[PDB]
């Protein structure tokens, strides 16, 4: 019971950081493909991948992992761009040629997915503009830029505030649960409609003129708000309105890229090219921290280190990511089929899926009885539970985890 | 000269990024020791360390390689704190139990400086005051809330701003230059009151309520402003006007931290114990980012992976620095005996050097002529050059730069 | 023609300040009852009572007047609440006293409407909360506090924002136009549900901890957005959802008080006893600018002038509305009557009417053909007309008026 | 003893107002020339003007009375500008005209002192700059506008914070107490060469980038500060860095213009012509209030009532002040003469004088035994007395004040 000790000693020298309910303790040794093993020998089967950090699996993808120690022993990664490095030019060539639109685009590297938004913050304001308009239930962050525009849990916002002045939250268009009570499924230009309009006619009629908006901030699918997709032809129509005003799309893709819904960006399901966007999370392979703001080069700006470790790895990443996009639309129909009917809303594309209950203390049981079956998941919304399976995962490993979900729902 | 080709290609990529006046590029290959090679096969002694990062040496010390590989291949970094594991646990217990003061402390770790000091903000506004002070010429970071501390040079807060509002800054104690031109070395009490007074008199009997200050948020030693040497006793007597008002004291070691100038935390120089200090740089070992928030526990507060990686990186960071600590004092002397009269102020205590120069032209030229010796410097402040070689730097391999800096002051 | 010389002359003096469209130009020389003289002799009927100033006629009531030249010659105005005198305590005694609740309550004077809401603000956040509700198509006033709550048309926040952090925008229960599309005069529950819901289920779960919003400002019946009236028992619903969160409720009367509605306050057409309540404009009977903060006791604080004439005057006007209350809800019966069908949308209490056209350019002619007829009236909203006659106005005087509206809507 | 029973109902129904130490209190019932009267019969002898309210006497000039009870039977006050009236541009051609500068100029009119700052503040701001600079003892108001531009006692900013974002402070050439220690009155040029140099060498360098600099907000001489008057030079300097980077001045002459100090508009004493002026206070005649901002015509921007009454008033005021001028330098040479020795420090220029005491409680006695002998004088800064007699006042009047003052000063 190597684990308790472990979890009391650390619970007093670490800063308190739980979830509400908390989830059951994990006291990792390591992993391996889709399983991690606690300390005492216990293995788990991970449908959470780290929220994408291991989309590429535990503790990440063996030609990740010989890059990565290659590299480490040639220049490693000091978080800085200071230094040319031939590793920093092939991944930044990739993010900037493999993104939505063939107009000249730049990149600018990070270490999170909260510096690659407070990066993003600064690029929208480099046109002189000072509102941004963001999304009710979307997530962008936890520092004081990041977190003005996130407004995912109220809690998550309080003691510290007030926050950045000049950012409005708006309704997303939530197919399920919003304020019209629109059934987006059966309605979706209706809901689409309600939300340009709320935007459009009250918050540029009655608040803030649109021609002093810098941008408008999204989440392709809101992670953090419950995996909640948007009516295809959304984003569109927020492009016209934008495009309208000079207002720029910054498409946060943190949780959402680099192949979790199938795609290379999710915003491809969408048809529609951003401004900015933004990486992080799977972009590091699982082995380190690393956030990239890929750019319209029209919005360019005007430490001594090389980022060489990161960014070798990141490109790797890329390589394999593209190679497996057939594979995880191929896994993400076994999905589909198995998932529907065992929540009040089951929604998906790719690997990102989610599945809402009605009841939060259900969705709180069937997350913690998997987990004592050894199946990992993660609560998300108000009471959804995200199904996000790392994109390696097999055919038989996919099912080895429904069938656990399925039998515990059913005892639920 | 494939240098010129990447430097090229790498310019139209990446988000633009230069200091003014700009340093020659580098496009670096790999390193060894205190030794660093370009894509030419160029070789360079190395006198900038990173500015923290790479104290123990390039890509890093042999011992933390080691640890990196064996642990990258078990559990790596989610940049999360979720996975209990016993990295993170012995880290987390070397950074409360070596820091200063007896008493019980958390924390809370991040990927990088500006992030522990997102925290920090969070963690002395978490009393409910919402006032923060700090100093002209301090540097805590980019992100929003960070760089609303910072106040080093004013084109870094341009046209993005306003900022959080609720920061005051007032005057740092430079002996060299500051608003009483008063001459900090030949009297140092002087200028510490007149500092004290400032805040005392002024600031807290014109603008605001003393009991609504949360924190004064201060480097031991100035960074970016130039290595800028306090009196010793100025901490002491912050802290005592900071107690008088229940204000908390927040110690940025980002840069100067973990054995720059000779103690694992530059503060003990001035024998004061803070109630929050923010750690990184340095604390990953050059081989990734990392930051620490240590913090009294009466101040708690109230993603999913595991950083088993960095930990188990900054684990061995921590007892190769406190070993390191007699060498550092060491050859510490040999750049105190070799830099006098080399600029028109030296200061520098342990490995962390400065040298102001009244003329800035003479500054830029001594750096760019030493980079053509293959000797590499970083400016400071408006004239300064910081000198930080490597804490792993031998007297042989000291006494070759210090030659060389030597020779180019002589003729600039 | 004096007018035009004189329009022009003041053009060149004046700071630019014109509506859009703009109204016809005015240059008044004196005034008598509901009748207002140009300097070239030309006559006008008042139906916009200088949107509360003069409620009680032109220049002011007879009795006002003589109270007015009285105590100019004793104790004037110092806009100061230092010099205590018998008037300001007769006003105050009037303002608790009269004002909704019968709880112990404190006034507090100032200058203006704006500087009443700007007191409100203070008042609000002196419990240590630091987030404010306030209503889209909202109006509070222009100066930095009281314009970040004000929501009325963006162009009146362009160019200098942002604004006071931590001011949240949600939409009013407006029964003709809302987000929600629902007829608020068939269904007003629905709509009362739906603007509940949006705050309740929405801004408190996703954006801010209801625990820490200081108070909600709303207007009884929104006078620049277009005189319109929420459902009877909107505040009831709004005080049930602020009671349970121990949020105060801010009652804006700056415009809608002092009789206008047939009530010596708005709210209590709704039933509702607020906590804070503001008054301005038609308290200075046309003579002076003076706002009232009236606020419950528990919520008090912790130049020198005195305001006797400004008191001495606002004493008097309230016995006078109080008197004319009977009468105000006679005449508001024929302008019920008179008005119906005249517009997309009438709605109206005591004296406070509005007619809103679907056709915007349908609302500019009528006020603009209505004006050369020589009866003056002011848009409002997006494409509405308050129709707002002094409460002195006669059943005679009234059709006079009503007579040349109706003709001029048939022809336009 | 009607007094005590007034001002104990009246402390019921009043919102808390009072300053530290709290005034002996006062129940007026009426005024004459430099007399006040109380309920009670008691008689005192004005030292105070009511800060400027009752320049002219009280409750104000027979010559104004005289305008005022016309006028207002007339066309009265709406505190709006939509209606044109002769009145009106009577008094703003006066304004514009008799402003320093001879370029064109425009004229706001508001309802207060902090109305008009806060129309300065959107005046400066329509330049597009975010950041404003104003000197540590300055007050401008009490909105949220003007206070977060006020720093005068902390107390005065507590709890309701923070405030305004990009408002910097700095230190005010005060010769008599300042950061440096410096005797501005031996060494006017070093002081403000310190206060020059704080702004341009730290402010400029370290925080802001001056083209981002809207404006510097001043008073010529500080009021609430402590009738701290400025070396003589110290606005042709502070102009002259102001020029260098674009930077509006503006000039608060809210307490200080309009005869005061000898001059129509202070700021003249310092031969600088500022960009804006905001006017108040005696404006009105100490009948209404009633506020001005001043402005280069290129500056422009781009309610329904004719403040009538208030600028017919102002009209008068302006030329009775300029009438009275030589009268008040005349009376000044009697207080320049009286006054000396009789403090710490003595500063004074026209009737504008300041005494300032190193012992706060000699400072405070001195007030209130010069209350109970009938003579009135208002507290300033930490520990000085403004001495401000009504401009009409005789020289007889005079020496009957200045004849307690120093008995009491001399037992206290
Ligand atoms: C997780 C997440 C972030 C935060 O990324 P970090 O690396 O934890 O800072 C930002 N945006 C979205 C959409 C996310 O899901
Ligand atoms: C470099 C530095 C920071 C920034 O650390 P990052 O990892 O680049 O975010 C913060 N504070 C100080 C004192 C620094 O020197
Ligand atoms: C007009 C108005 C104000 C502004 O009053 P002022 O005296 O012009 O400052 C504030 N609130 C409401 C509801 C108003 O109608
Ligand atoms: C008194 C004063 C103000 C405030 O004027 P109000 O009419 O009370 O708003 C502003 N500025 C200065 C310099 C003052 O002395």
């Amino acid at each position: 019971m190597l684990s308790r000790k472990i979890i009391e000693e650390s619970d007093i020298y670490l800063a308190t950081s739980t979830r509400d309910p908390e989830l059951f303790p994990l006291v990792i040794d390591h992993g391996e493909g889709v399983w991690i093993y606690d300390v005492d020998g216990n293995k788990y089967l991970d449908f959470t991948s780290g929220i994408g950090v291991n989309n590429l699996g535990w503790p990440s993808h063996p030609e990740v992992i010989k890059i990565g120690i290659e590299q480490m022993q040639k220049l490693a990664h000091a978080a800085a761009n200071d230094f040319y490095n031939i590793p920093q030019l092939e991944l930044a060539k990739k993010l900037v040629t493999y993104s939505p639109g063939n107009f000249q685009k730049k990149v600018f590297f990070s270490n999170s997915g909260t510096e690659a938004i407070e990066a993003s913050i600064k690029v929208v304001k480099n046109t002189g503009r000072k509102y941004i308009i963001a999304f009710l239930g979307g997530f962008h962050g936890r520092t004081f830029g990041s977190i003005s525009l996130t407004a995912s849990k109220a809690v998550q916002r309080s003691i510290v505030g007030p926050f950045m002045p000049g950012v409005i939250h708006v309704p997303y268009p939530n197919p399920y649960r919003n304020p019209w009570h629109i059934n987006g499924y059966e309605n979706p230009s209706e809901l689409v409609n309600r939300v340009i309009e709320f935007i459009e006619d009250y918050i540029f009629v009655n608040l803030v003129p649109p021609e002093e908006v810098a941008g408008i901030f999204f989440e392709p699918i809101q992670g953090e708000g419950g995996y909640v997709i948007p009516p295809k032809n959304f984003f569109a129509e927020l492009q016209k309105l934008a495009k309208k005003y000079g207002i720029l799309l910054v498409d946060d893709e943190v949780q959402m890229g680099l192949g979790r819904t199938g795609k290379l960006f999710a915003i491809e399901n969408f048809n529609t090219v951003p401004d900015v966007i933004t990486l992080a999370k799977a972009l590091g392979g699982g082995i380190m921290p690393i956030g990239a703001t890929i750019f319209r080069k029209d919005l360019d700006f005007k430490t001594f280190g090389g980022n060489a470790l990161a960014c070798a790895i990141g490109s790797k990443v890329i390589d394999i990511v593209k190679d497996l996009l057939p594979h995880v639309n191929e896994i993400g129909k076994i999905f589909a089929e198995e998932l529907q009917g065992l929540a009040d809303d089951v929604r998906g594309i790719g690997l990102a899926w989610g599945l809402e209950y009605n009841e939060k203390k259900v969705r709180d049981r069937i997350i913690g009885e998997s987990f004592k079956r050894g199946l990992l998941l993660l609560p998300a919304g108000r009471s959804a539970i995200r199904v996000i399976p790392p994109l390696v995962i097999s055919e038989e490993e996919a099912k080895q985890g429904l069938d656990i979900l399925k039998k515990v729902i059913k005892v639920v």
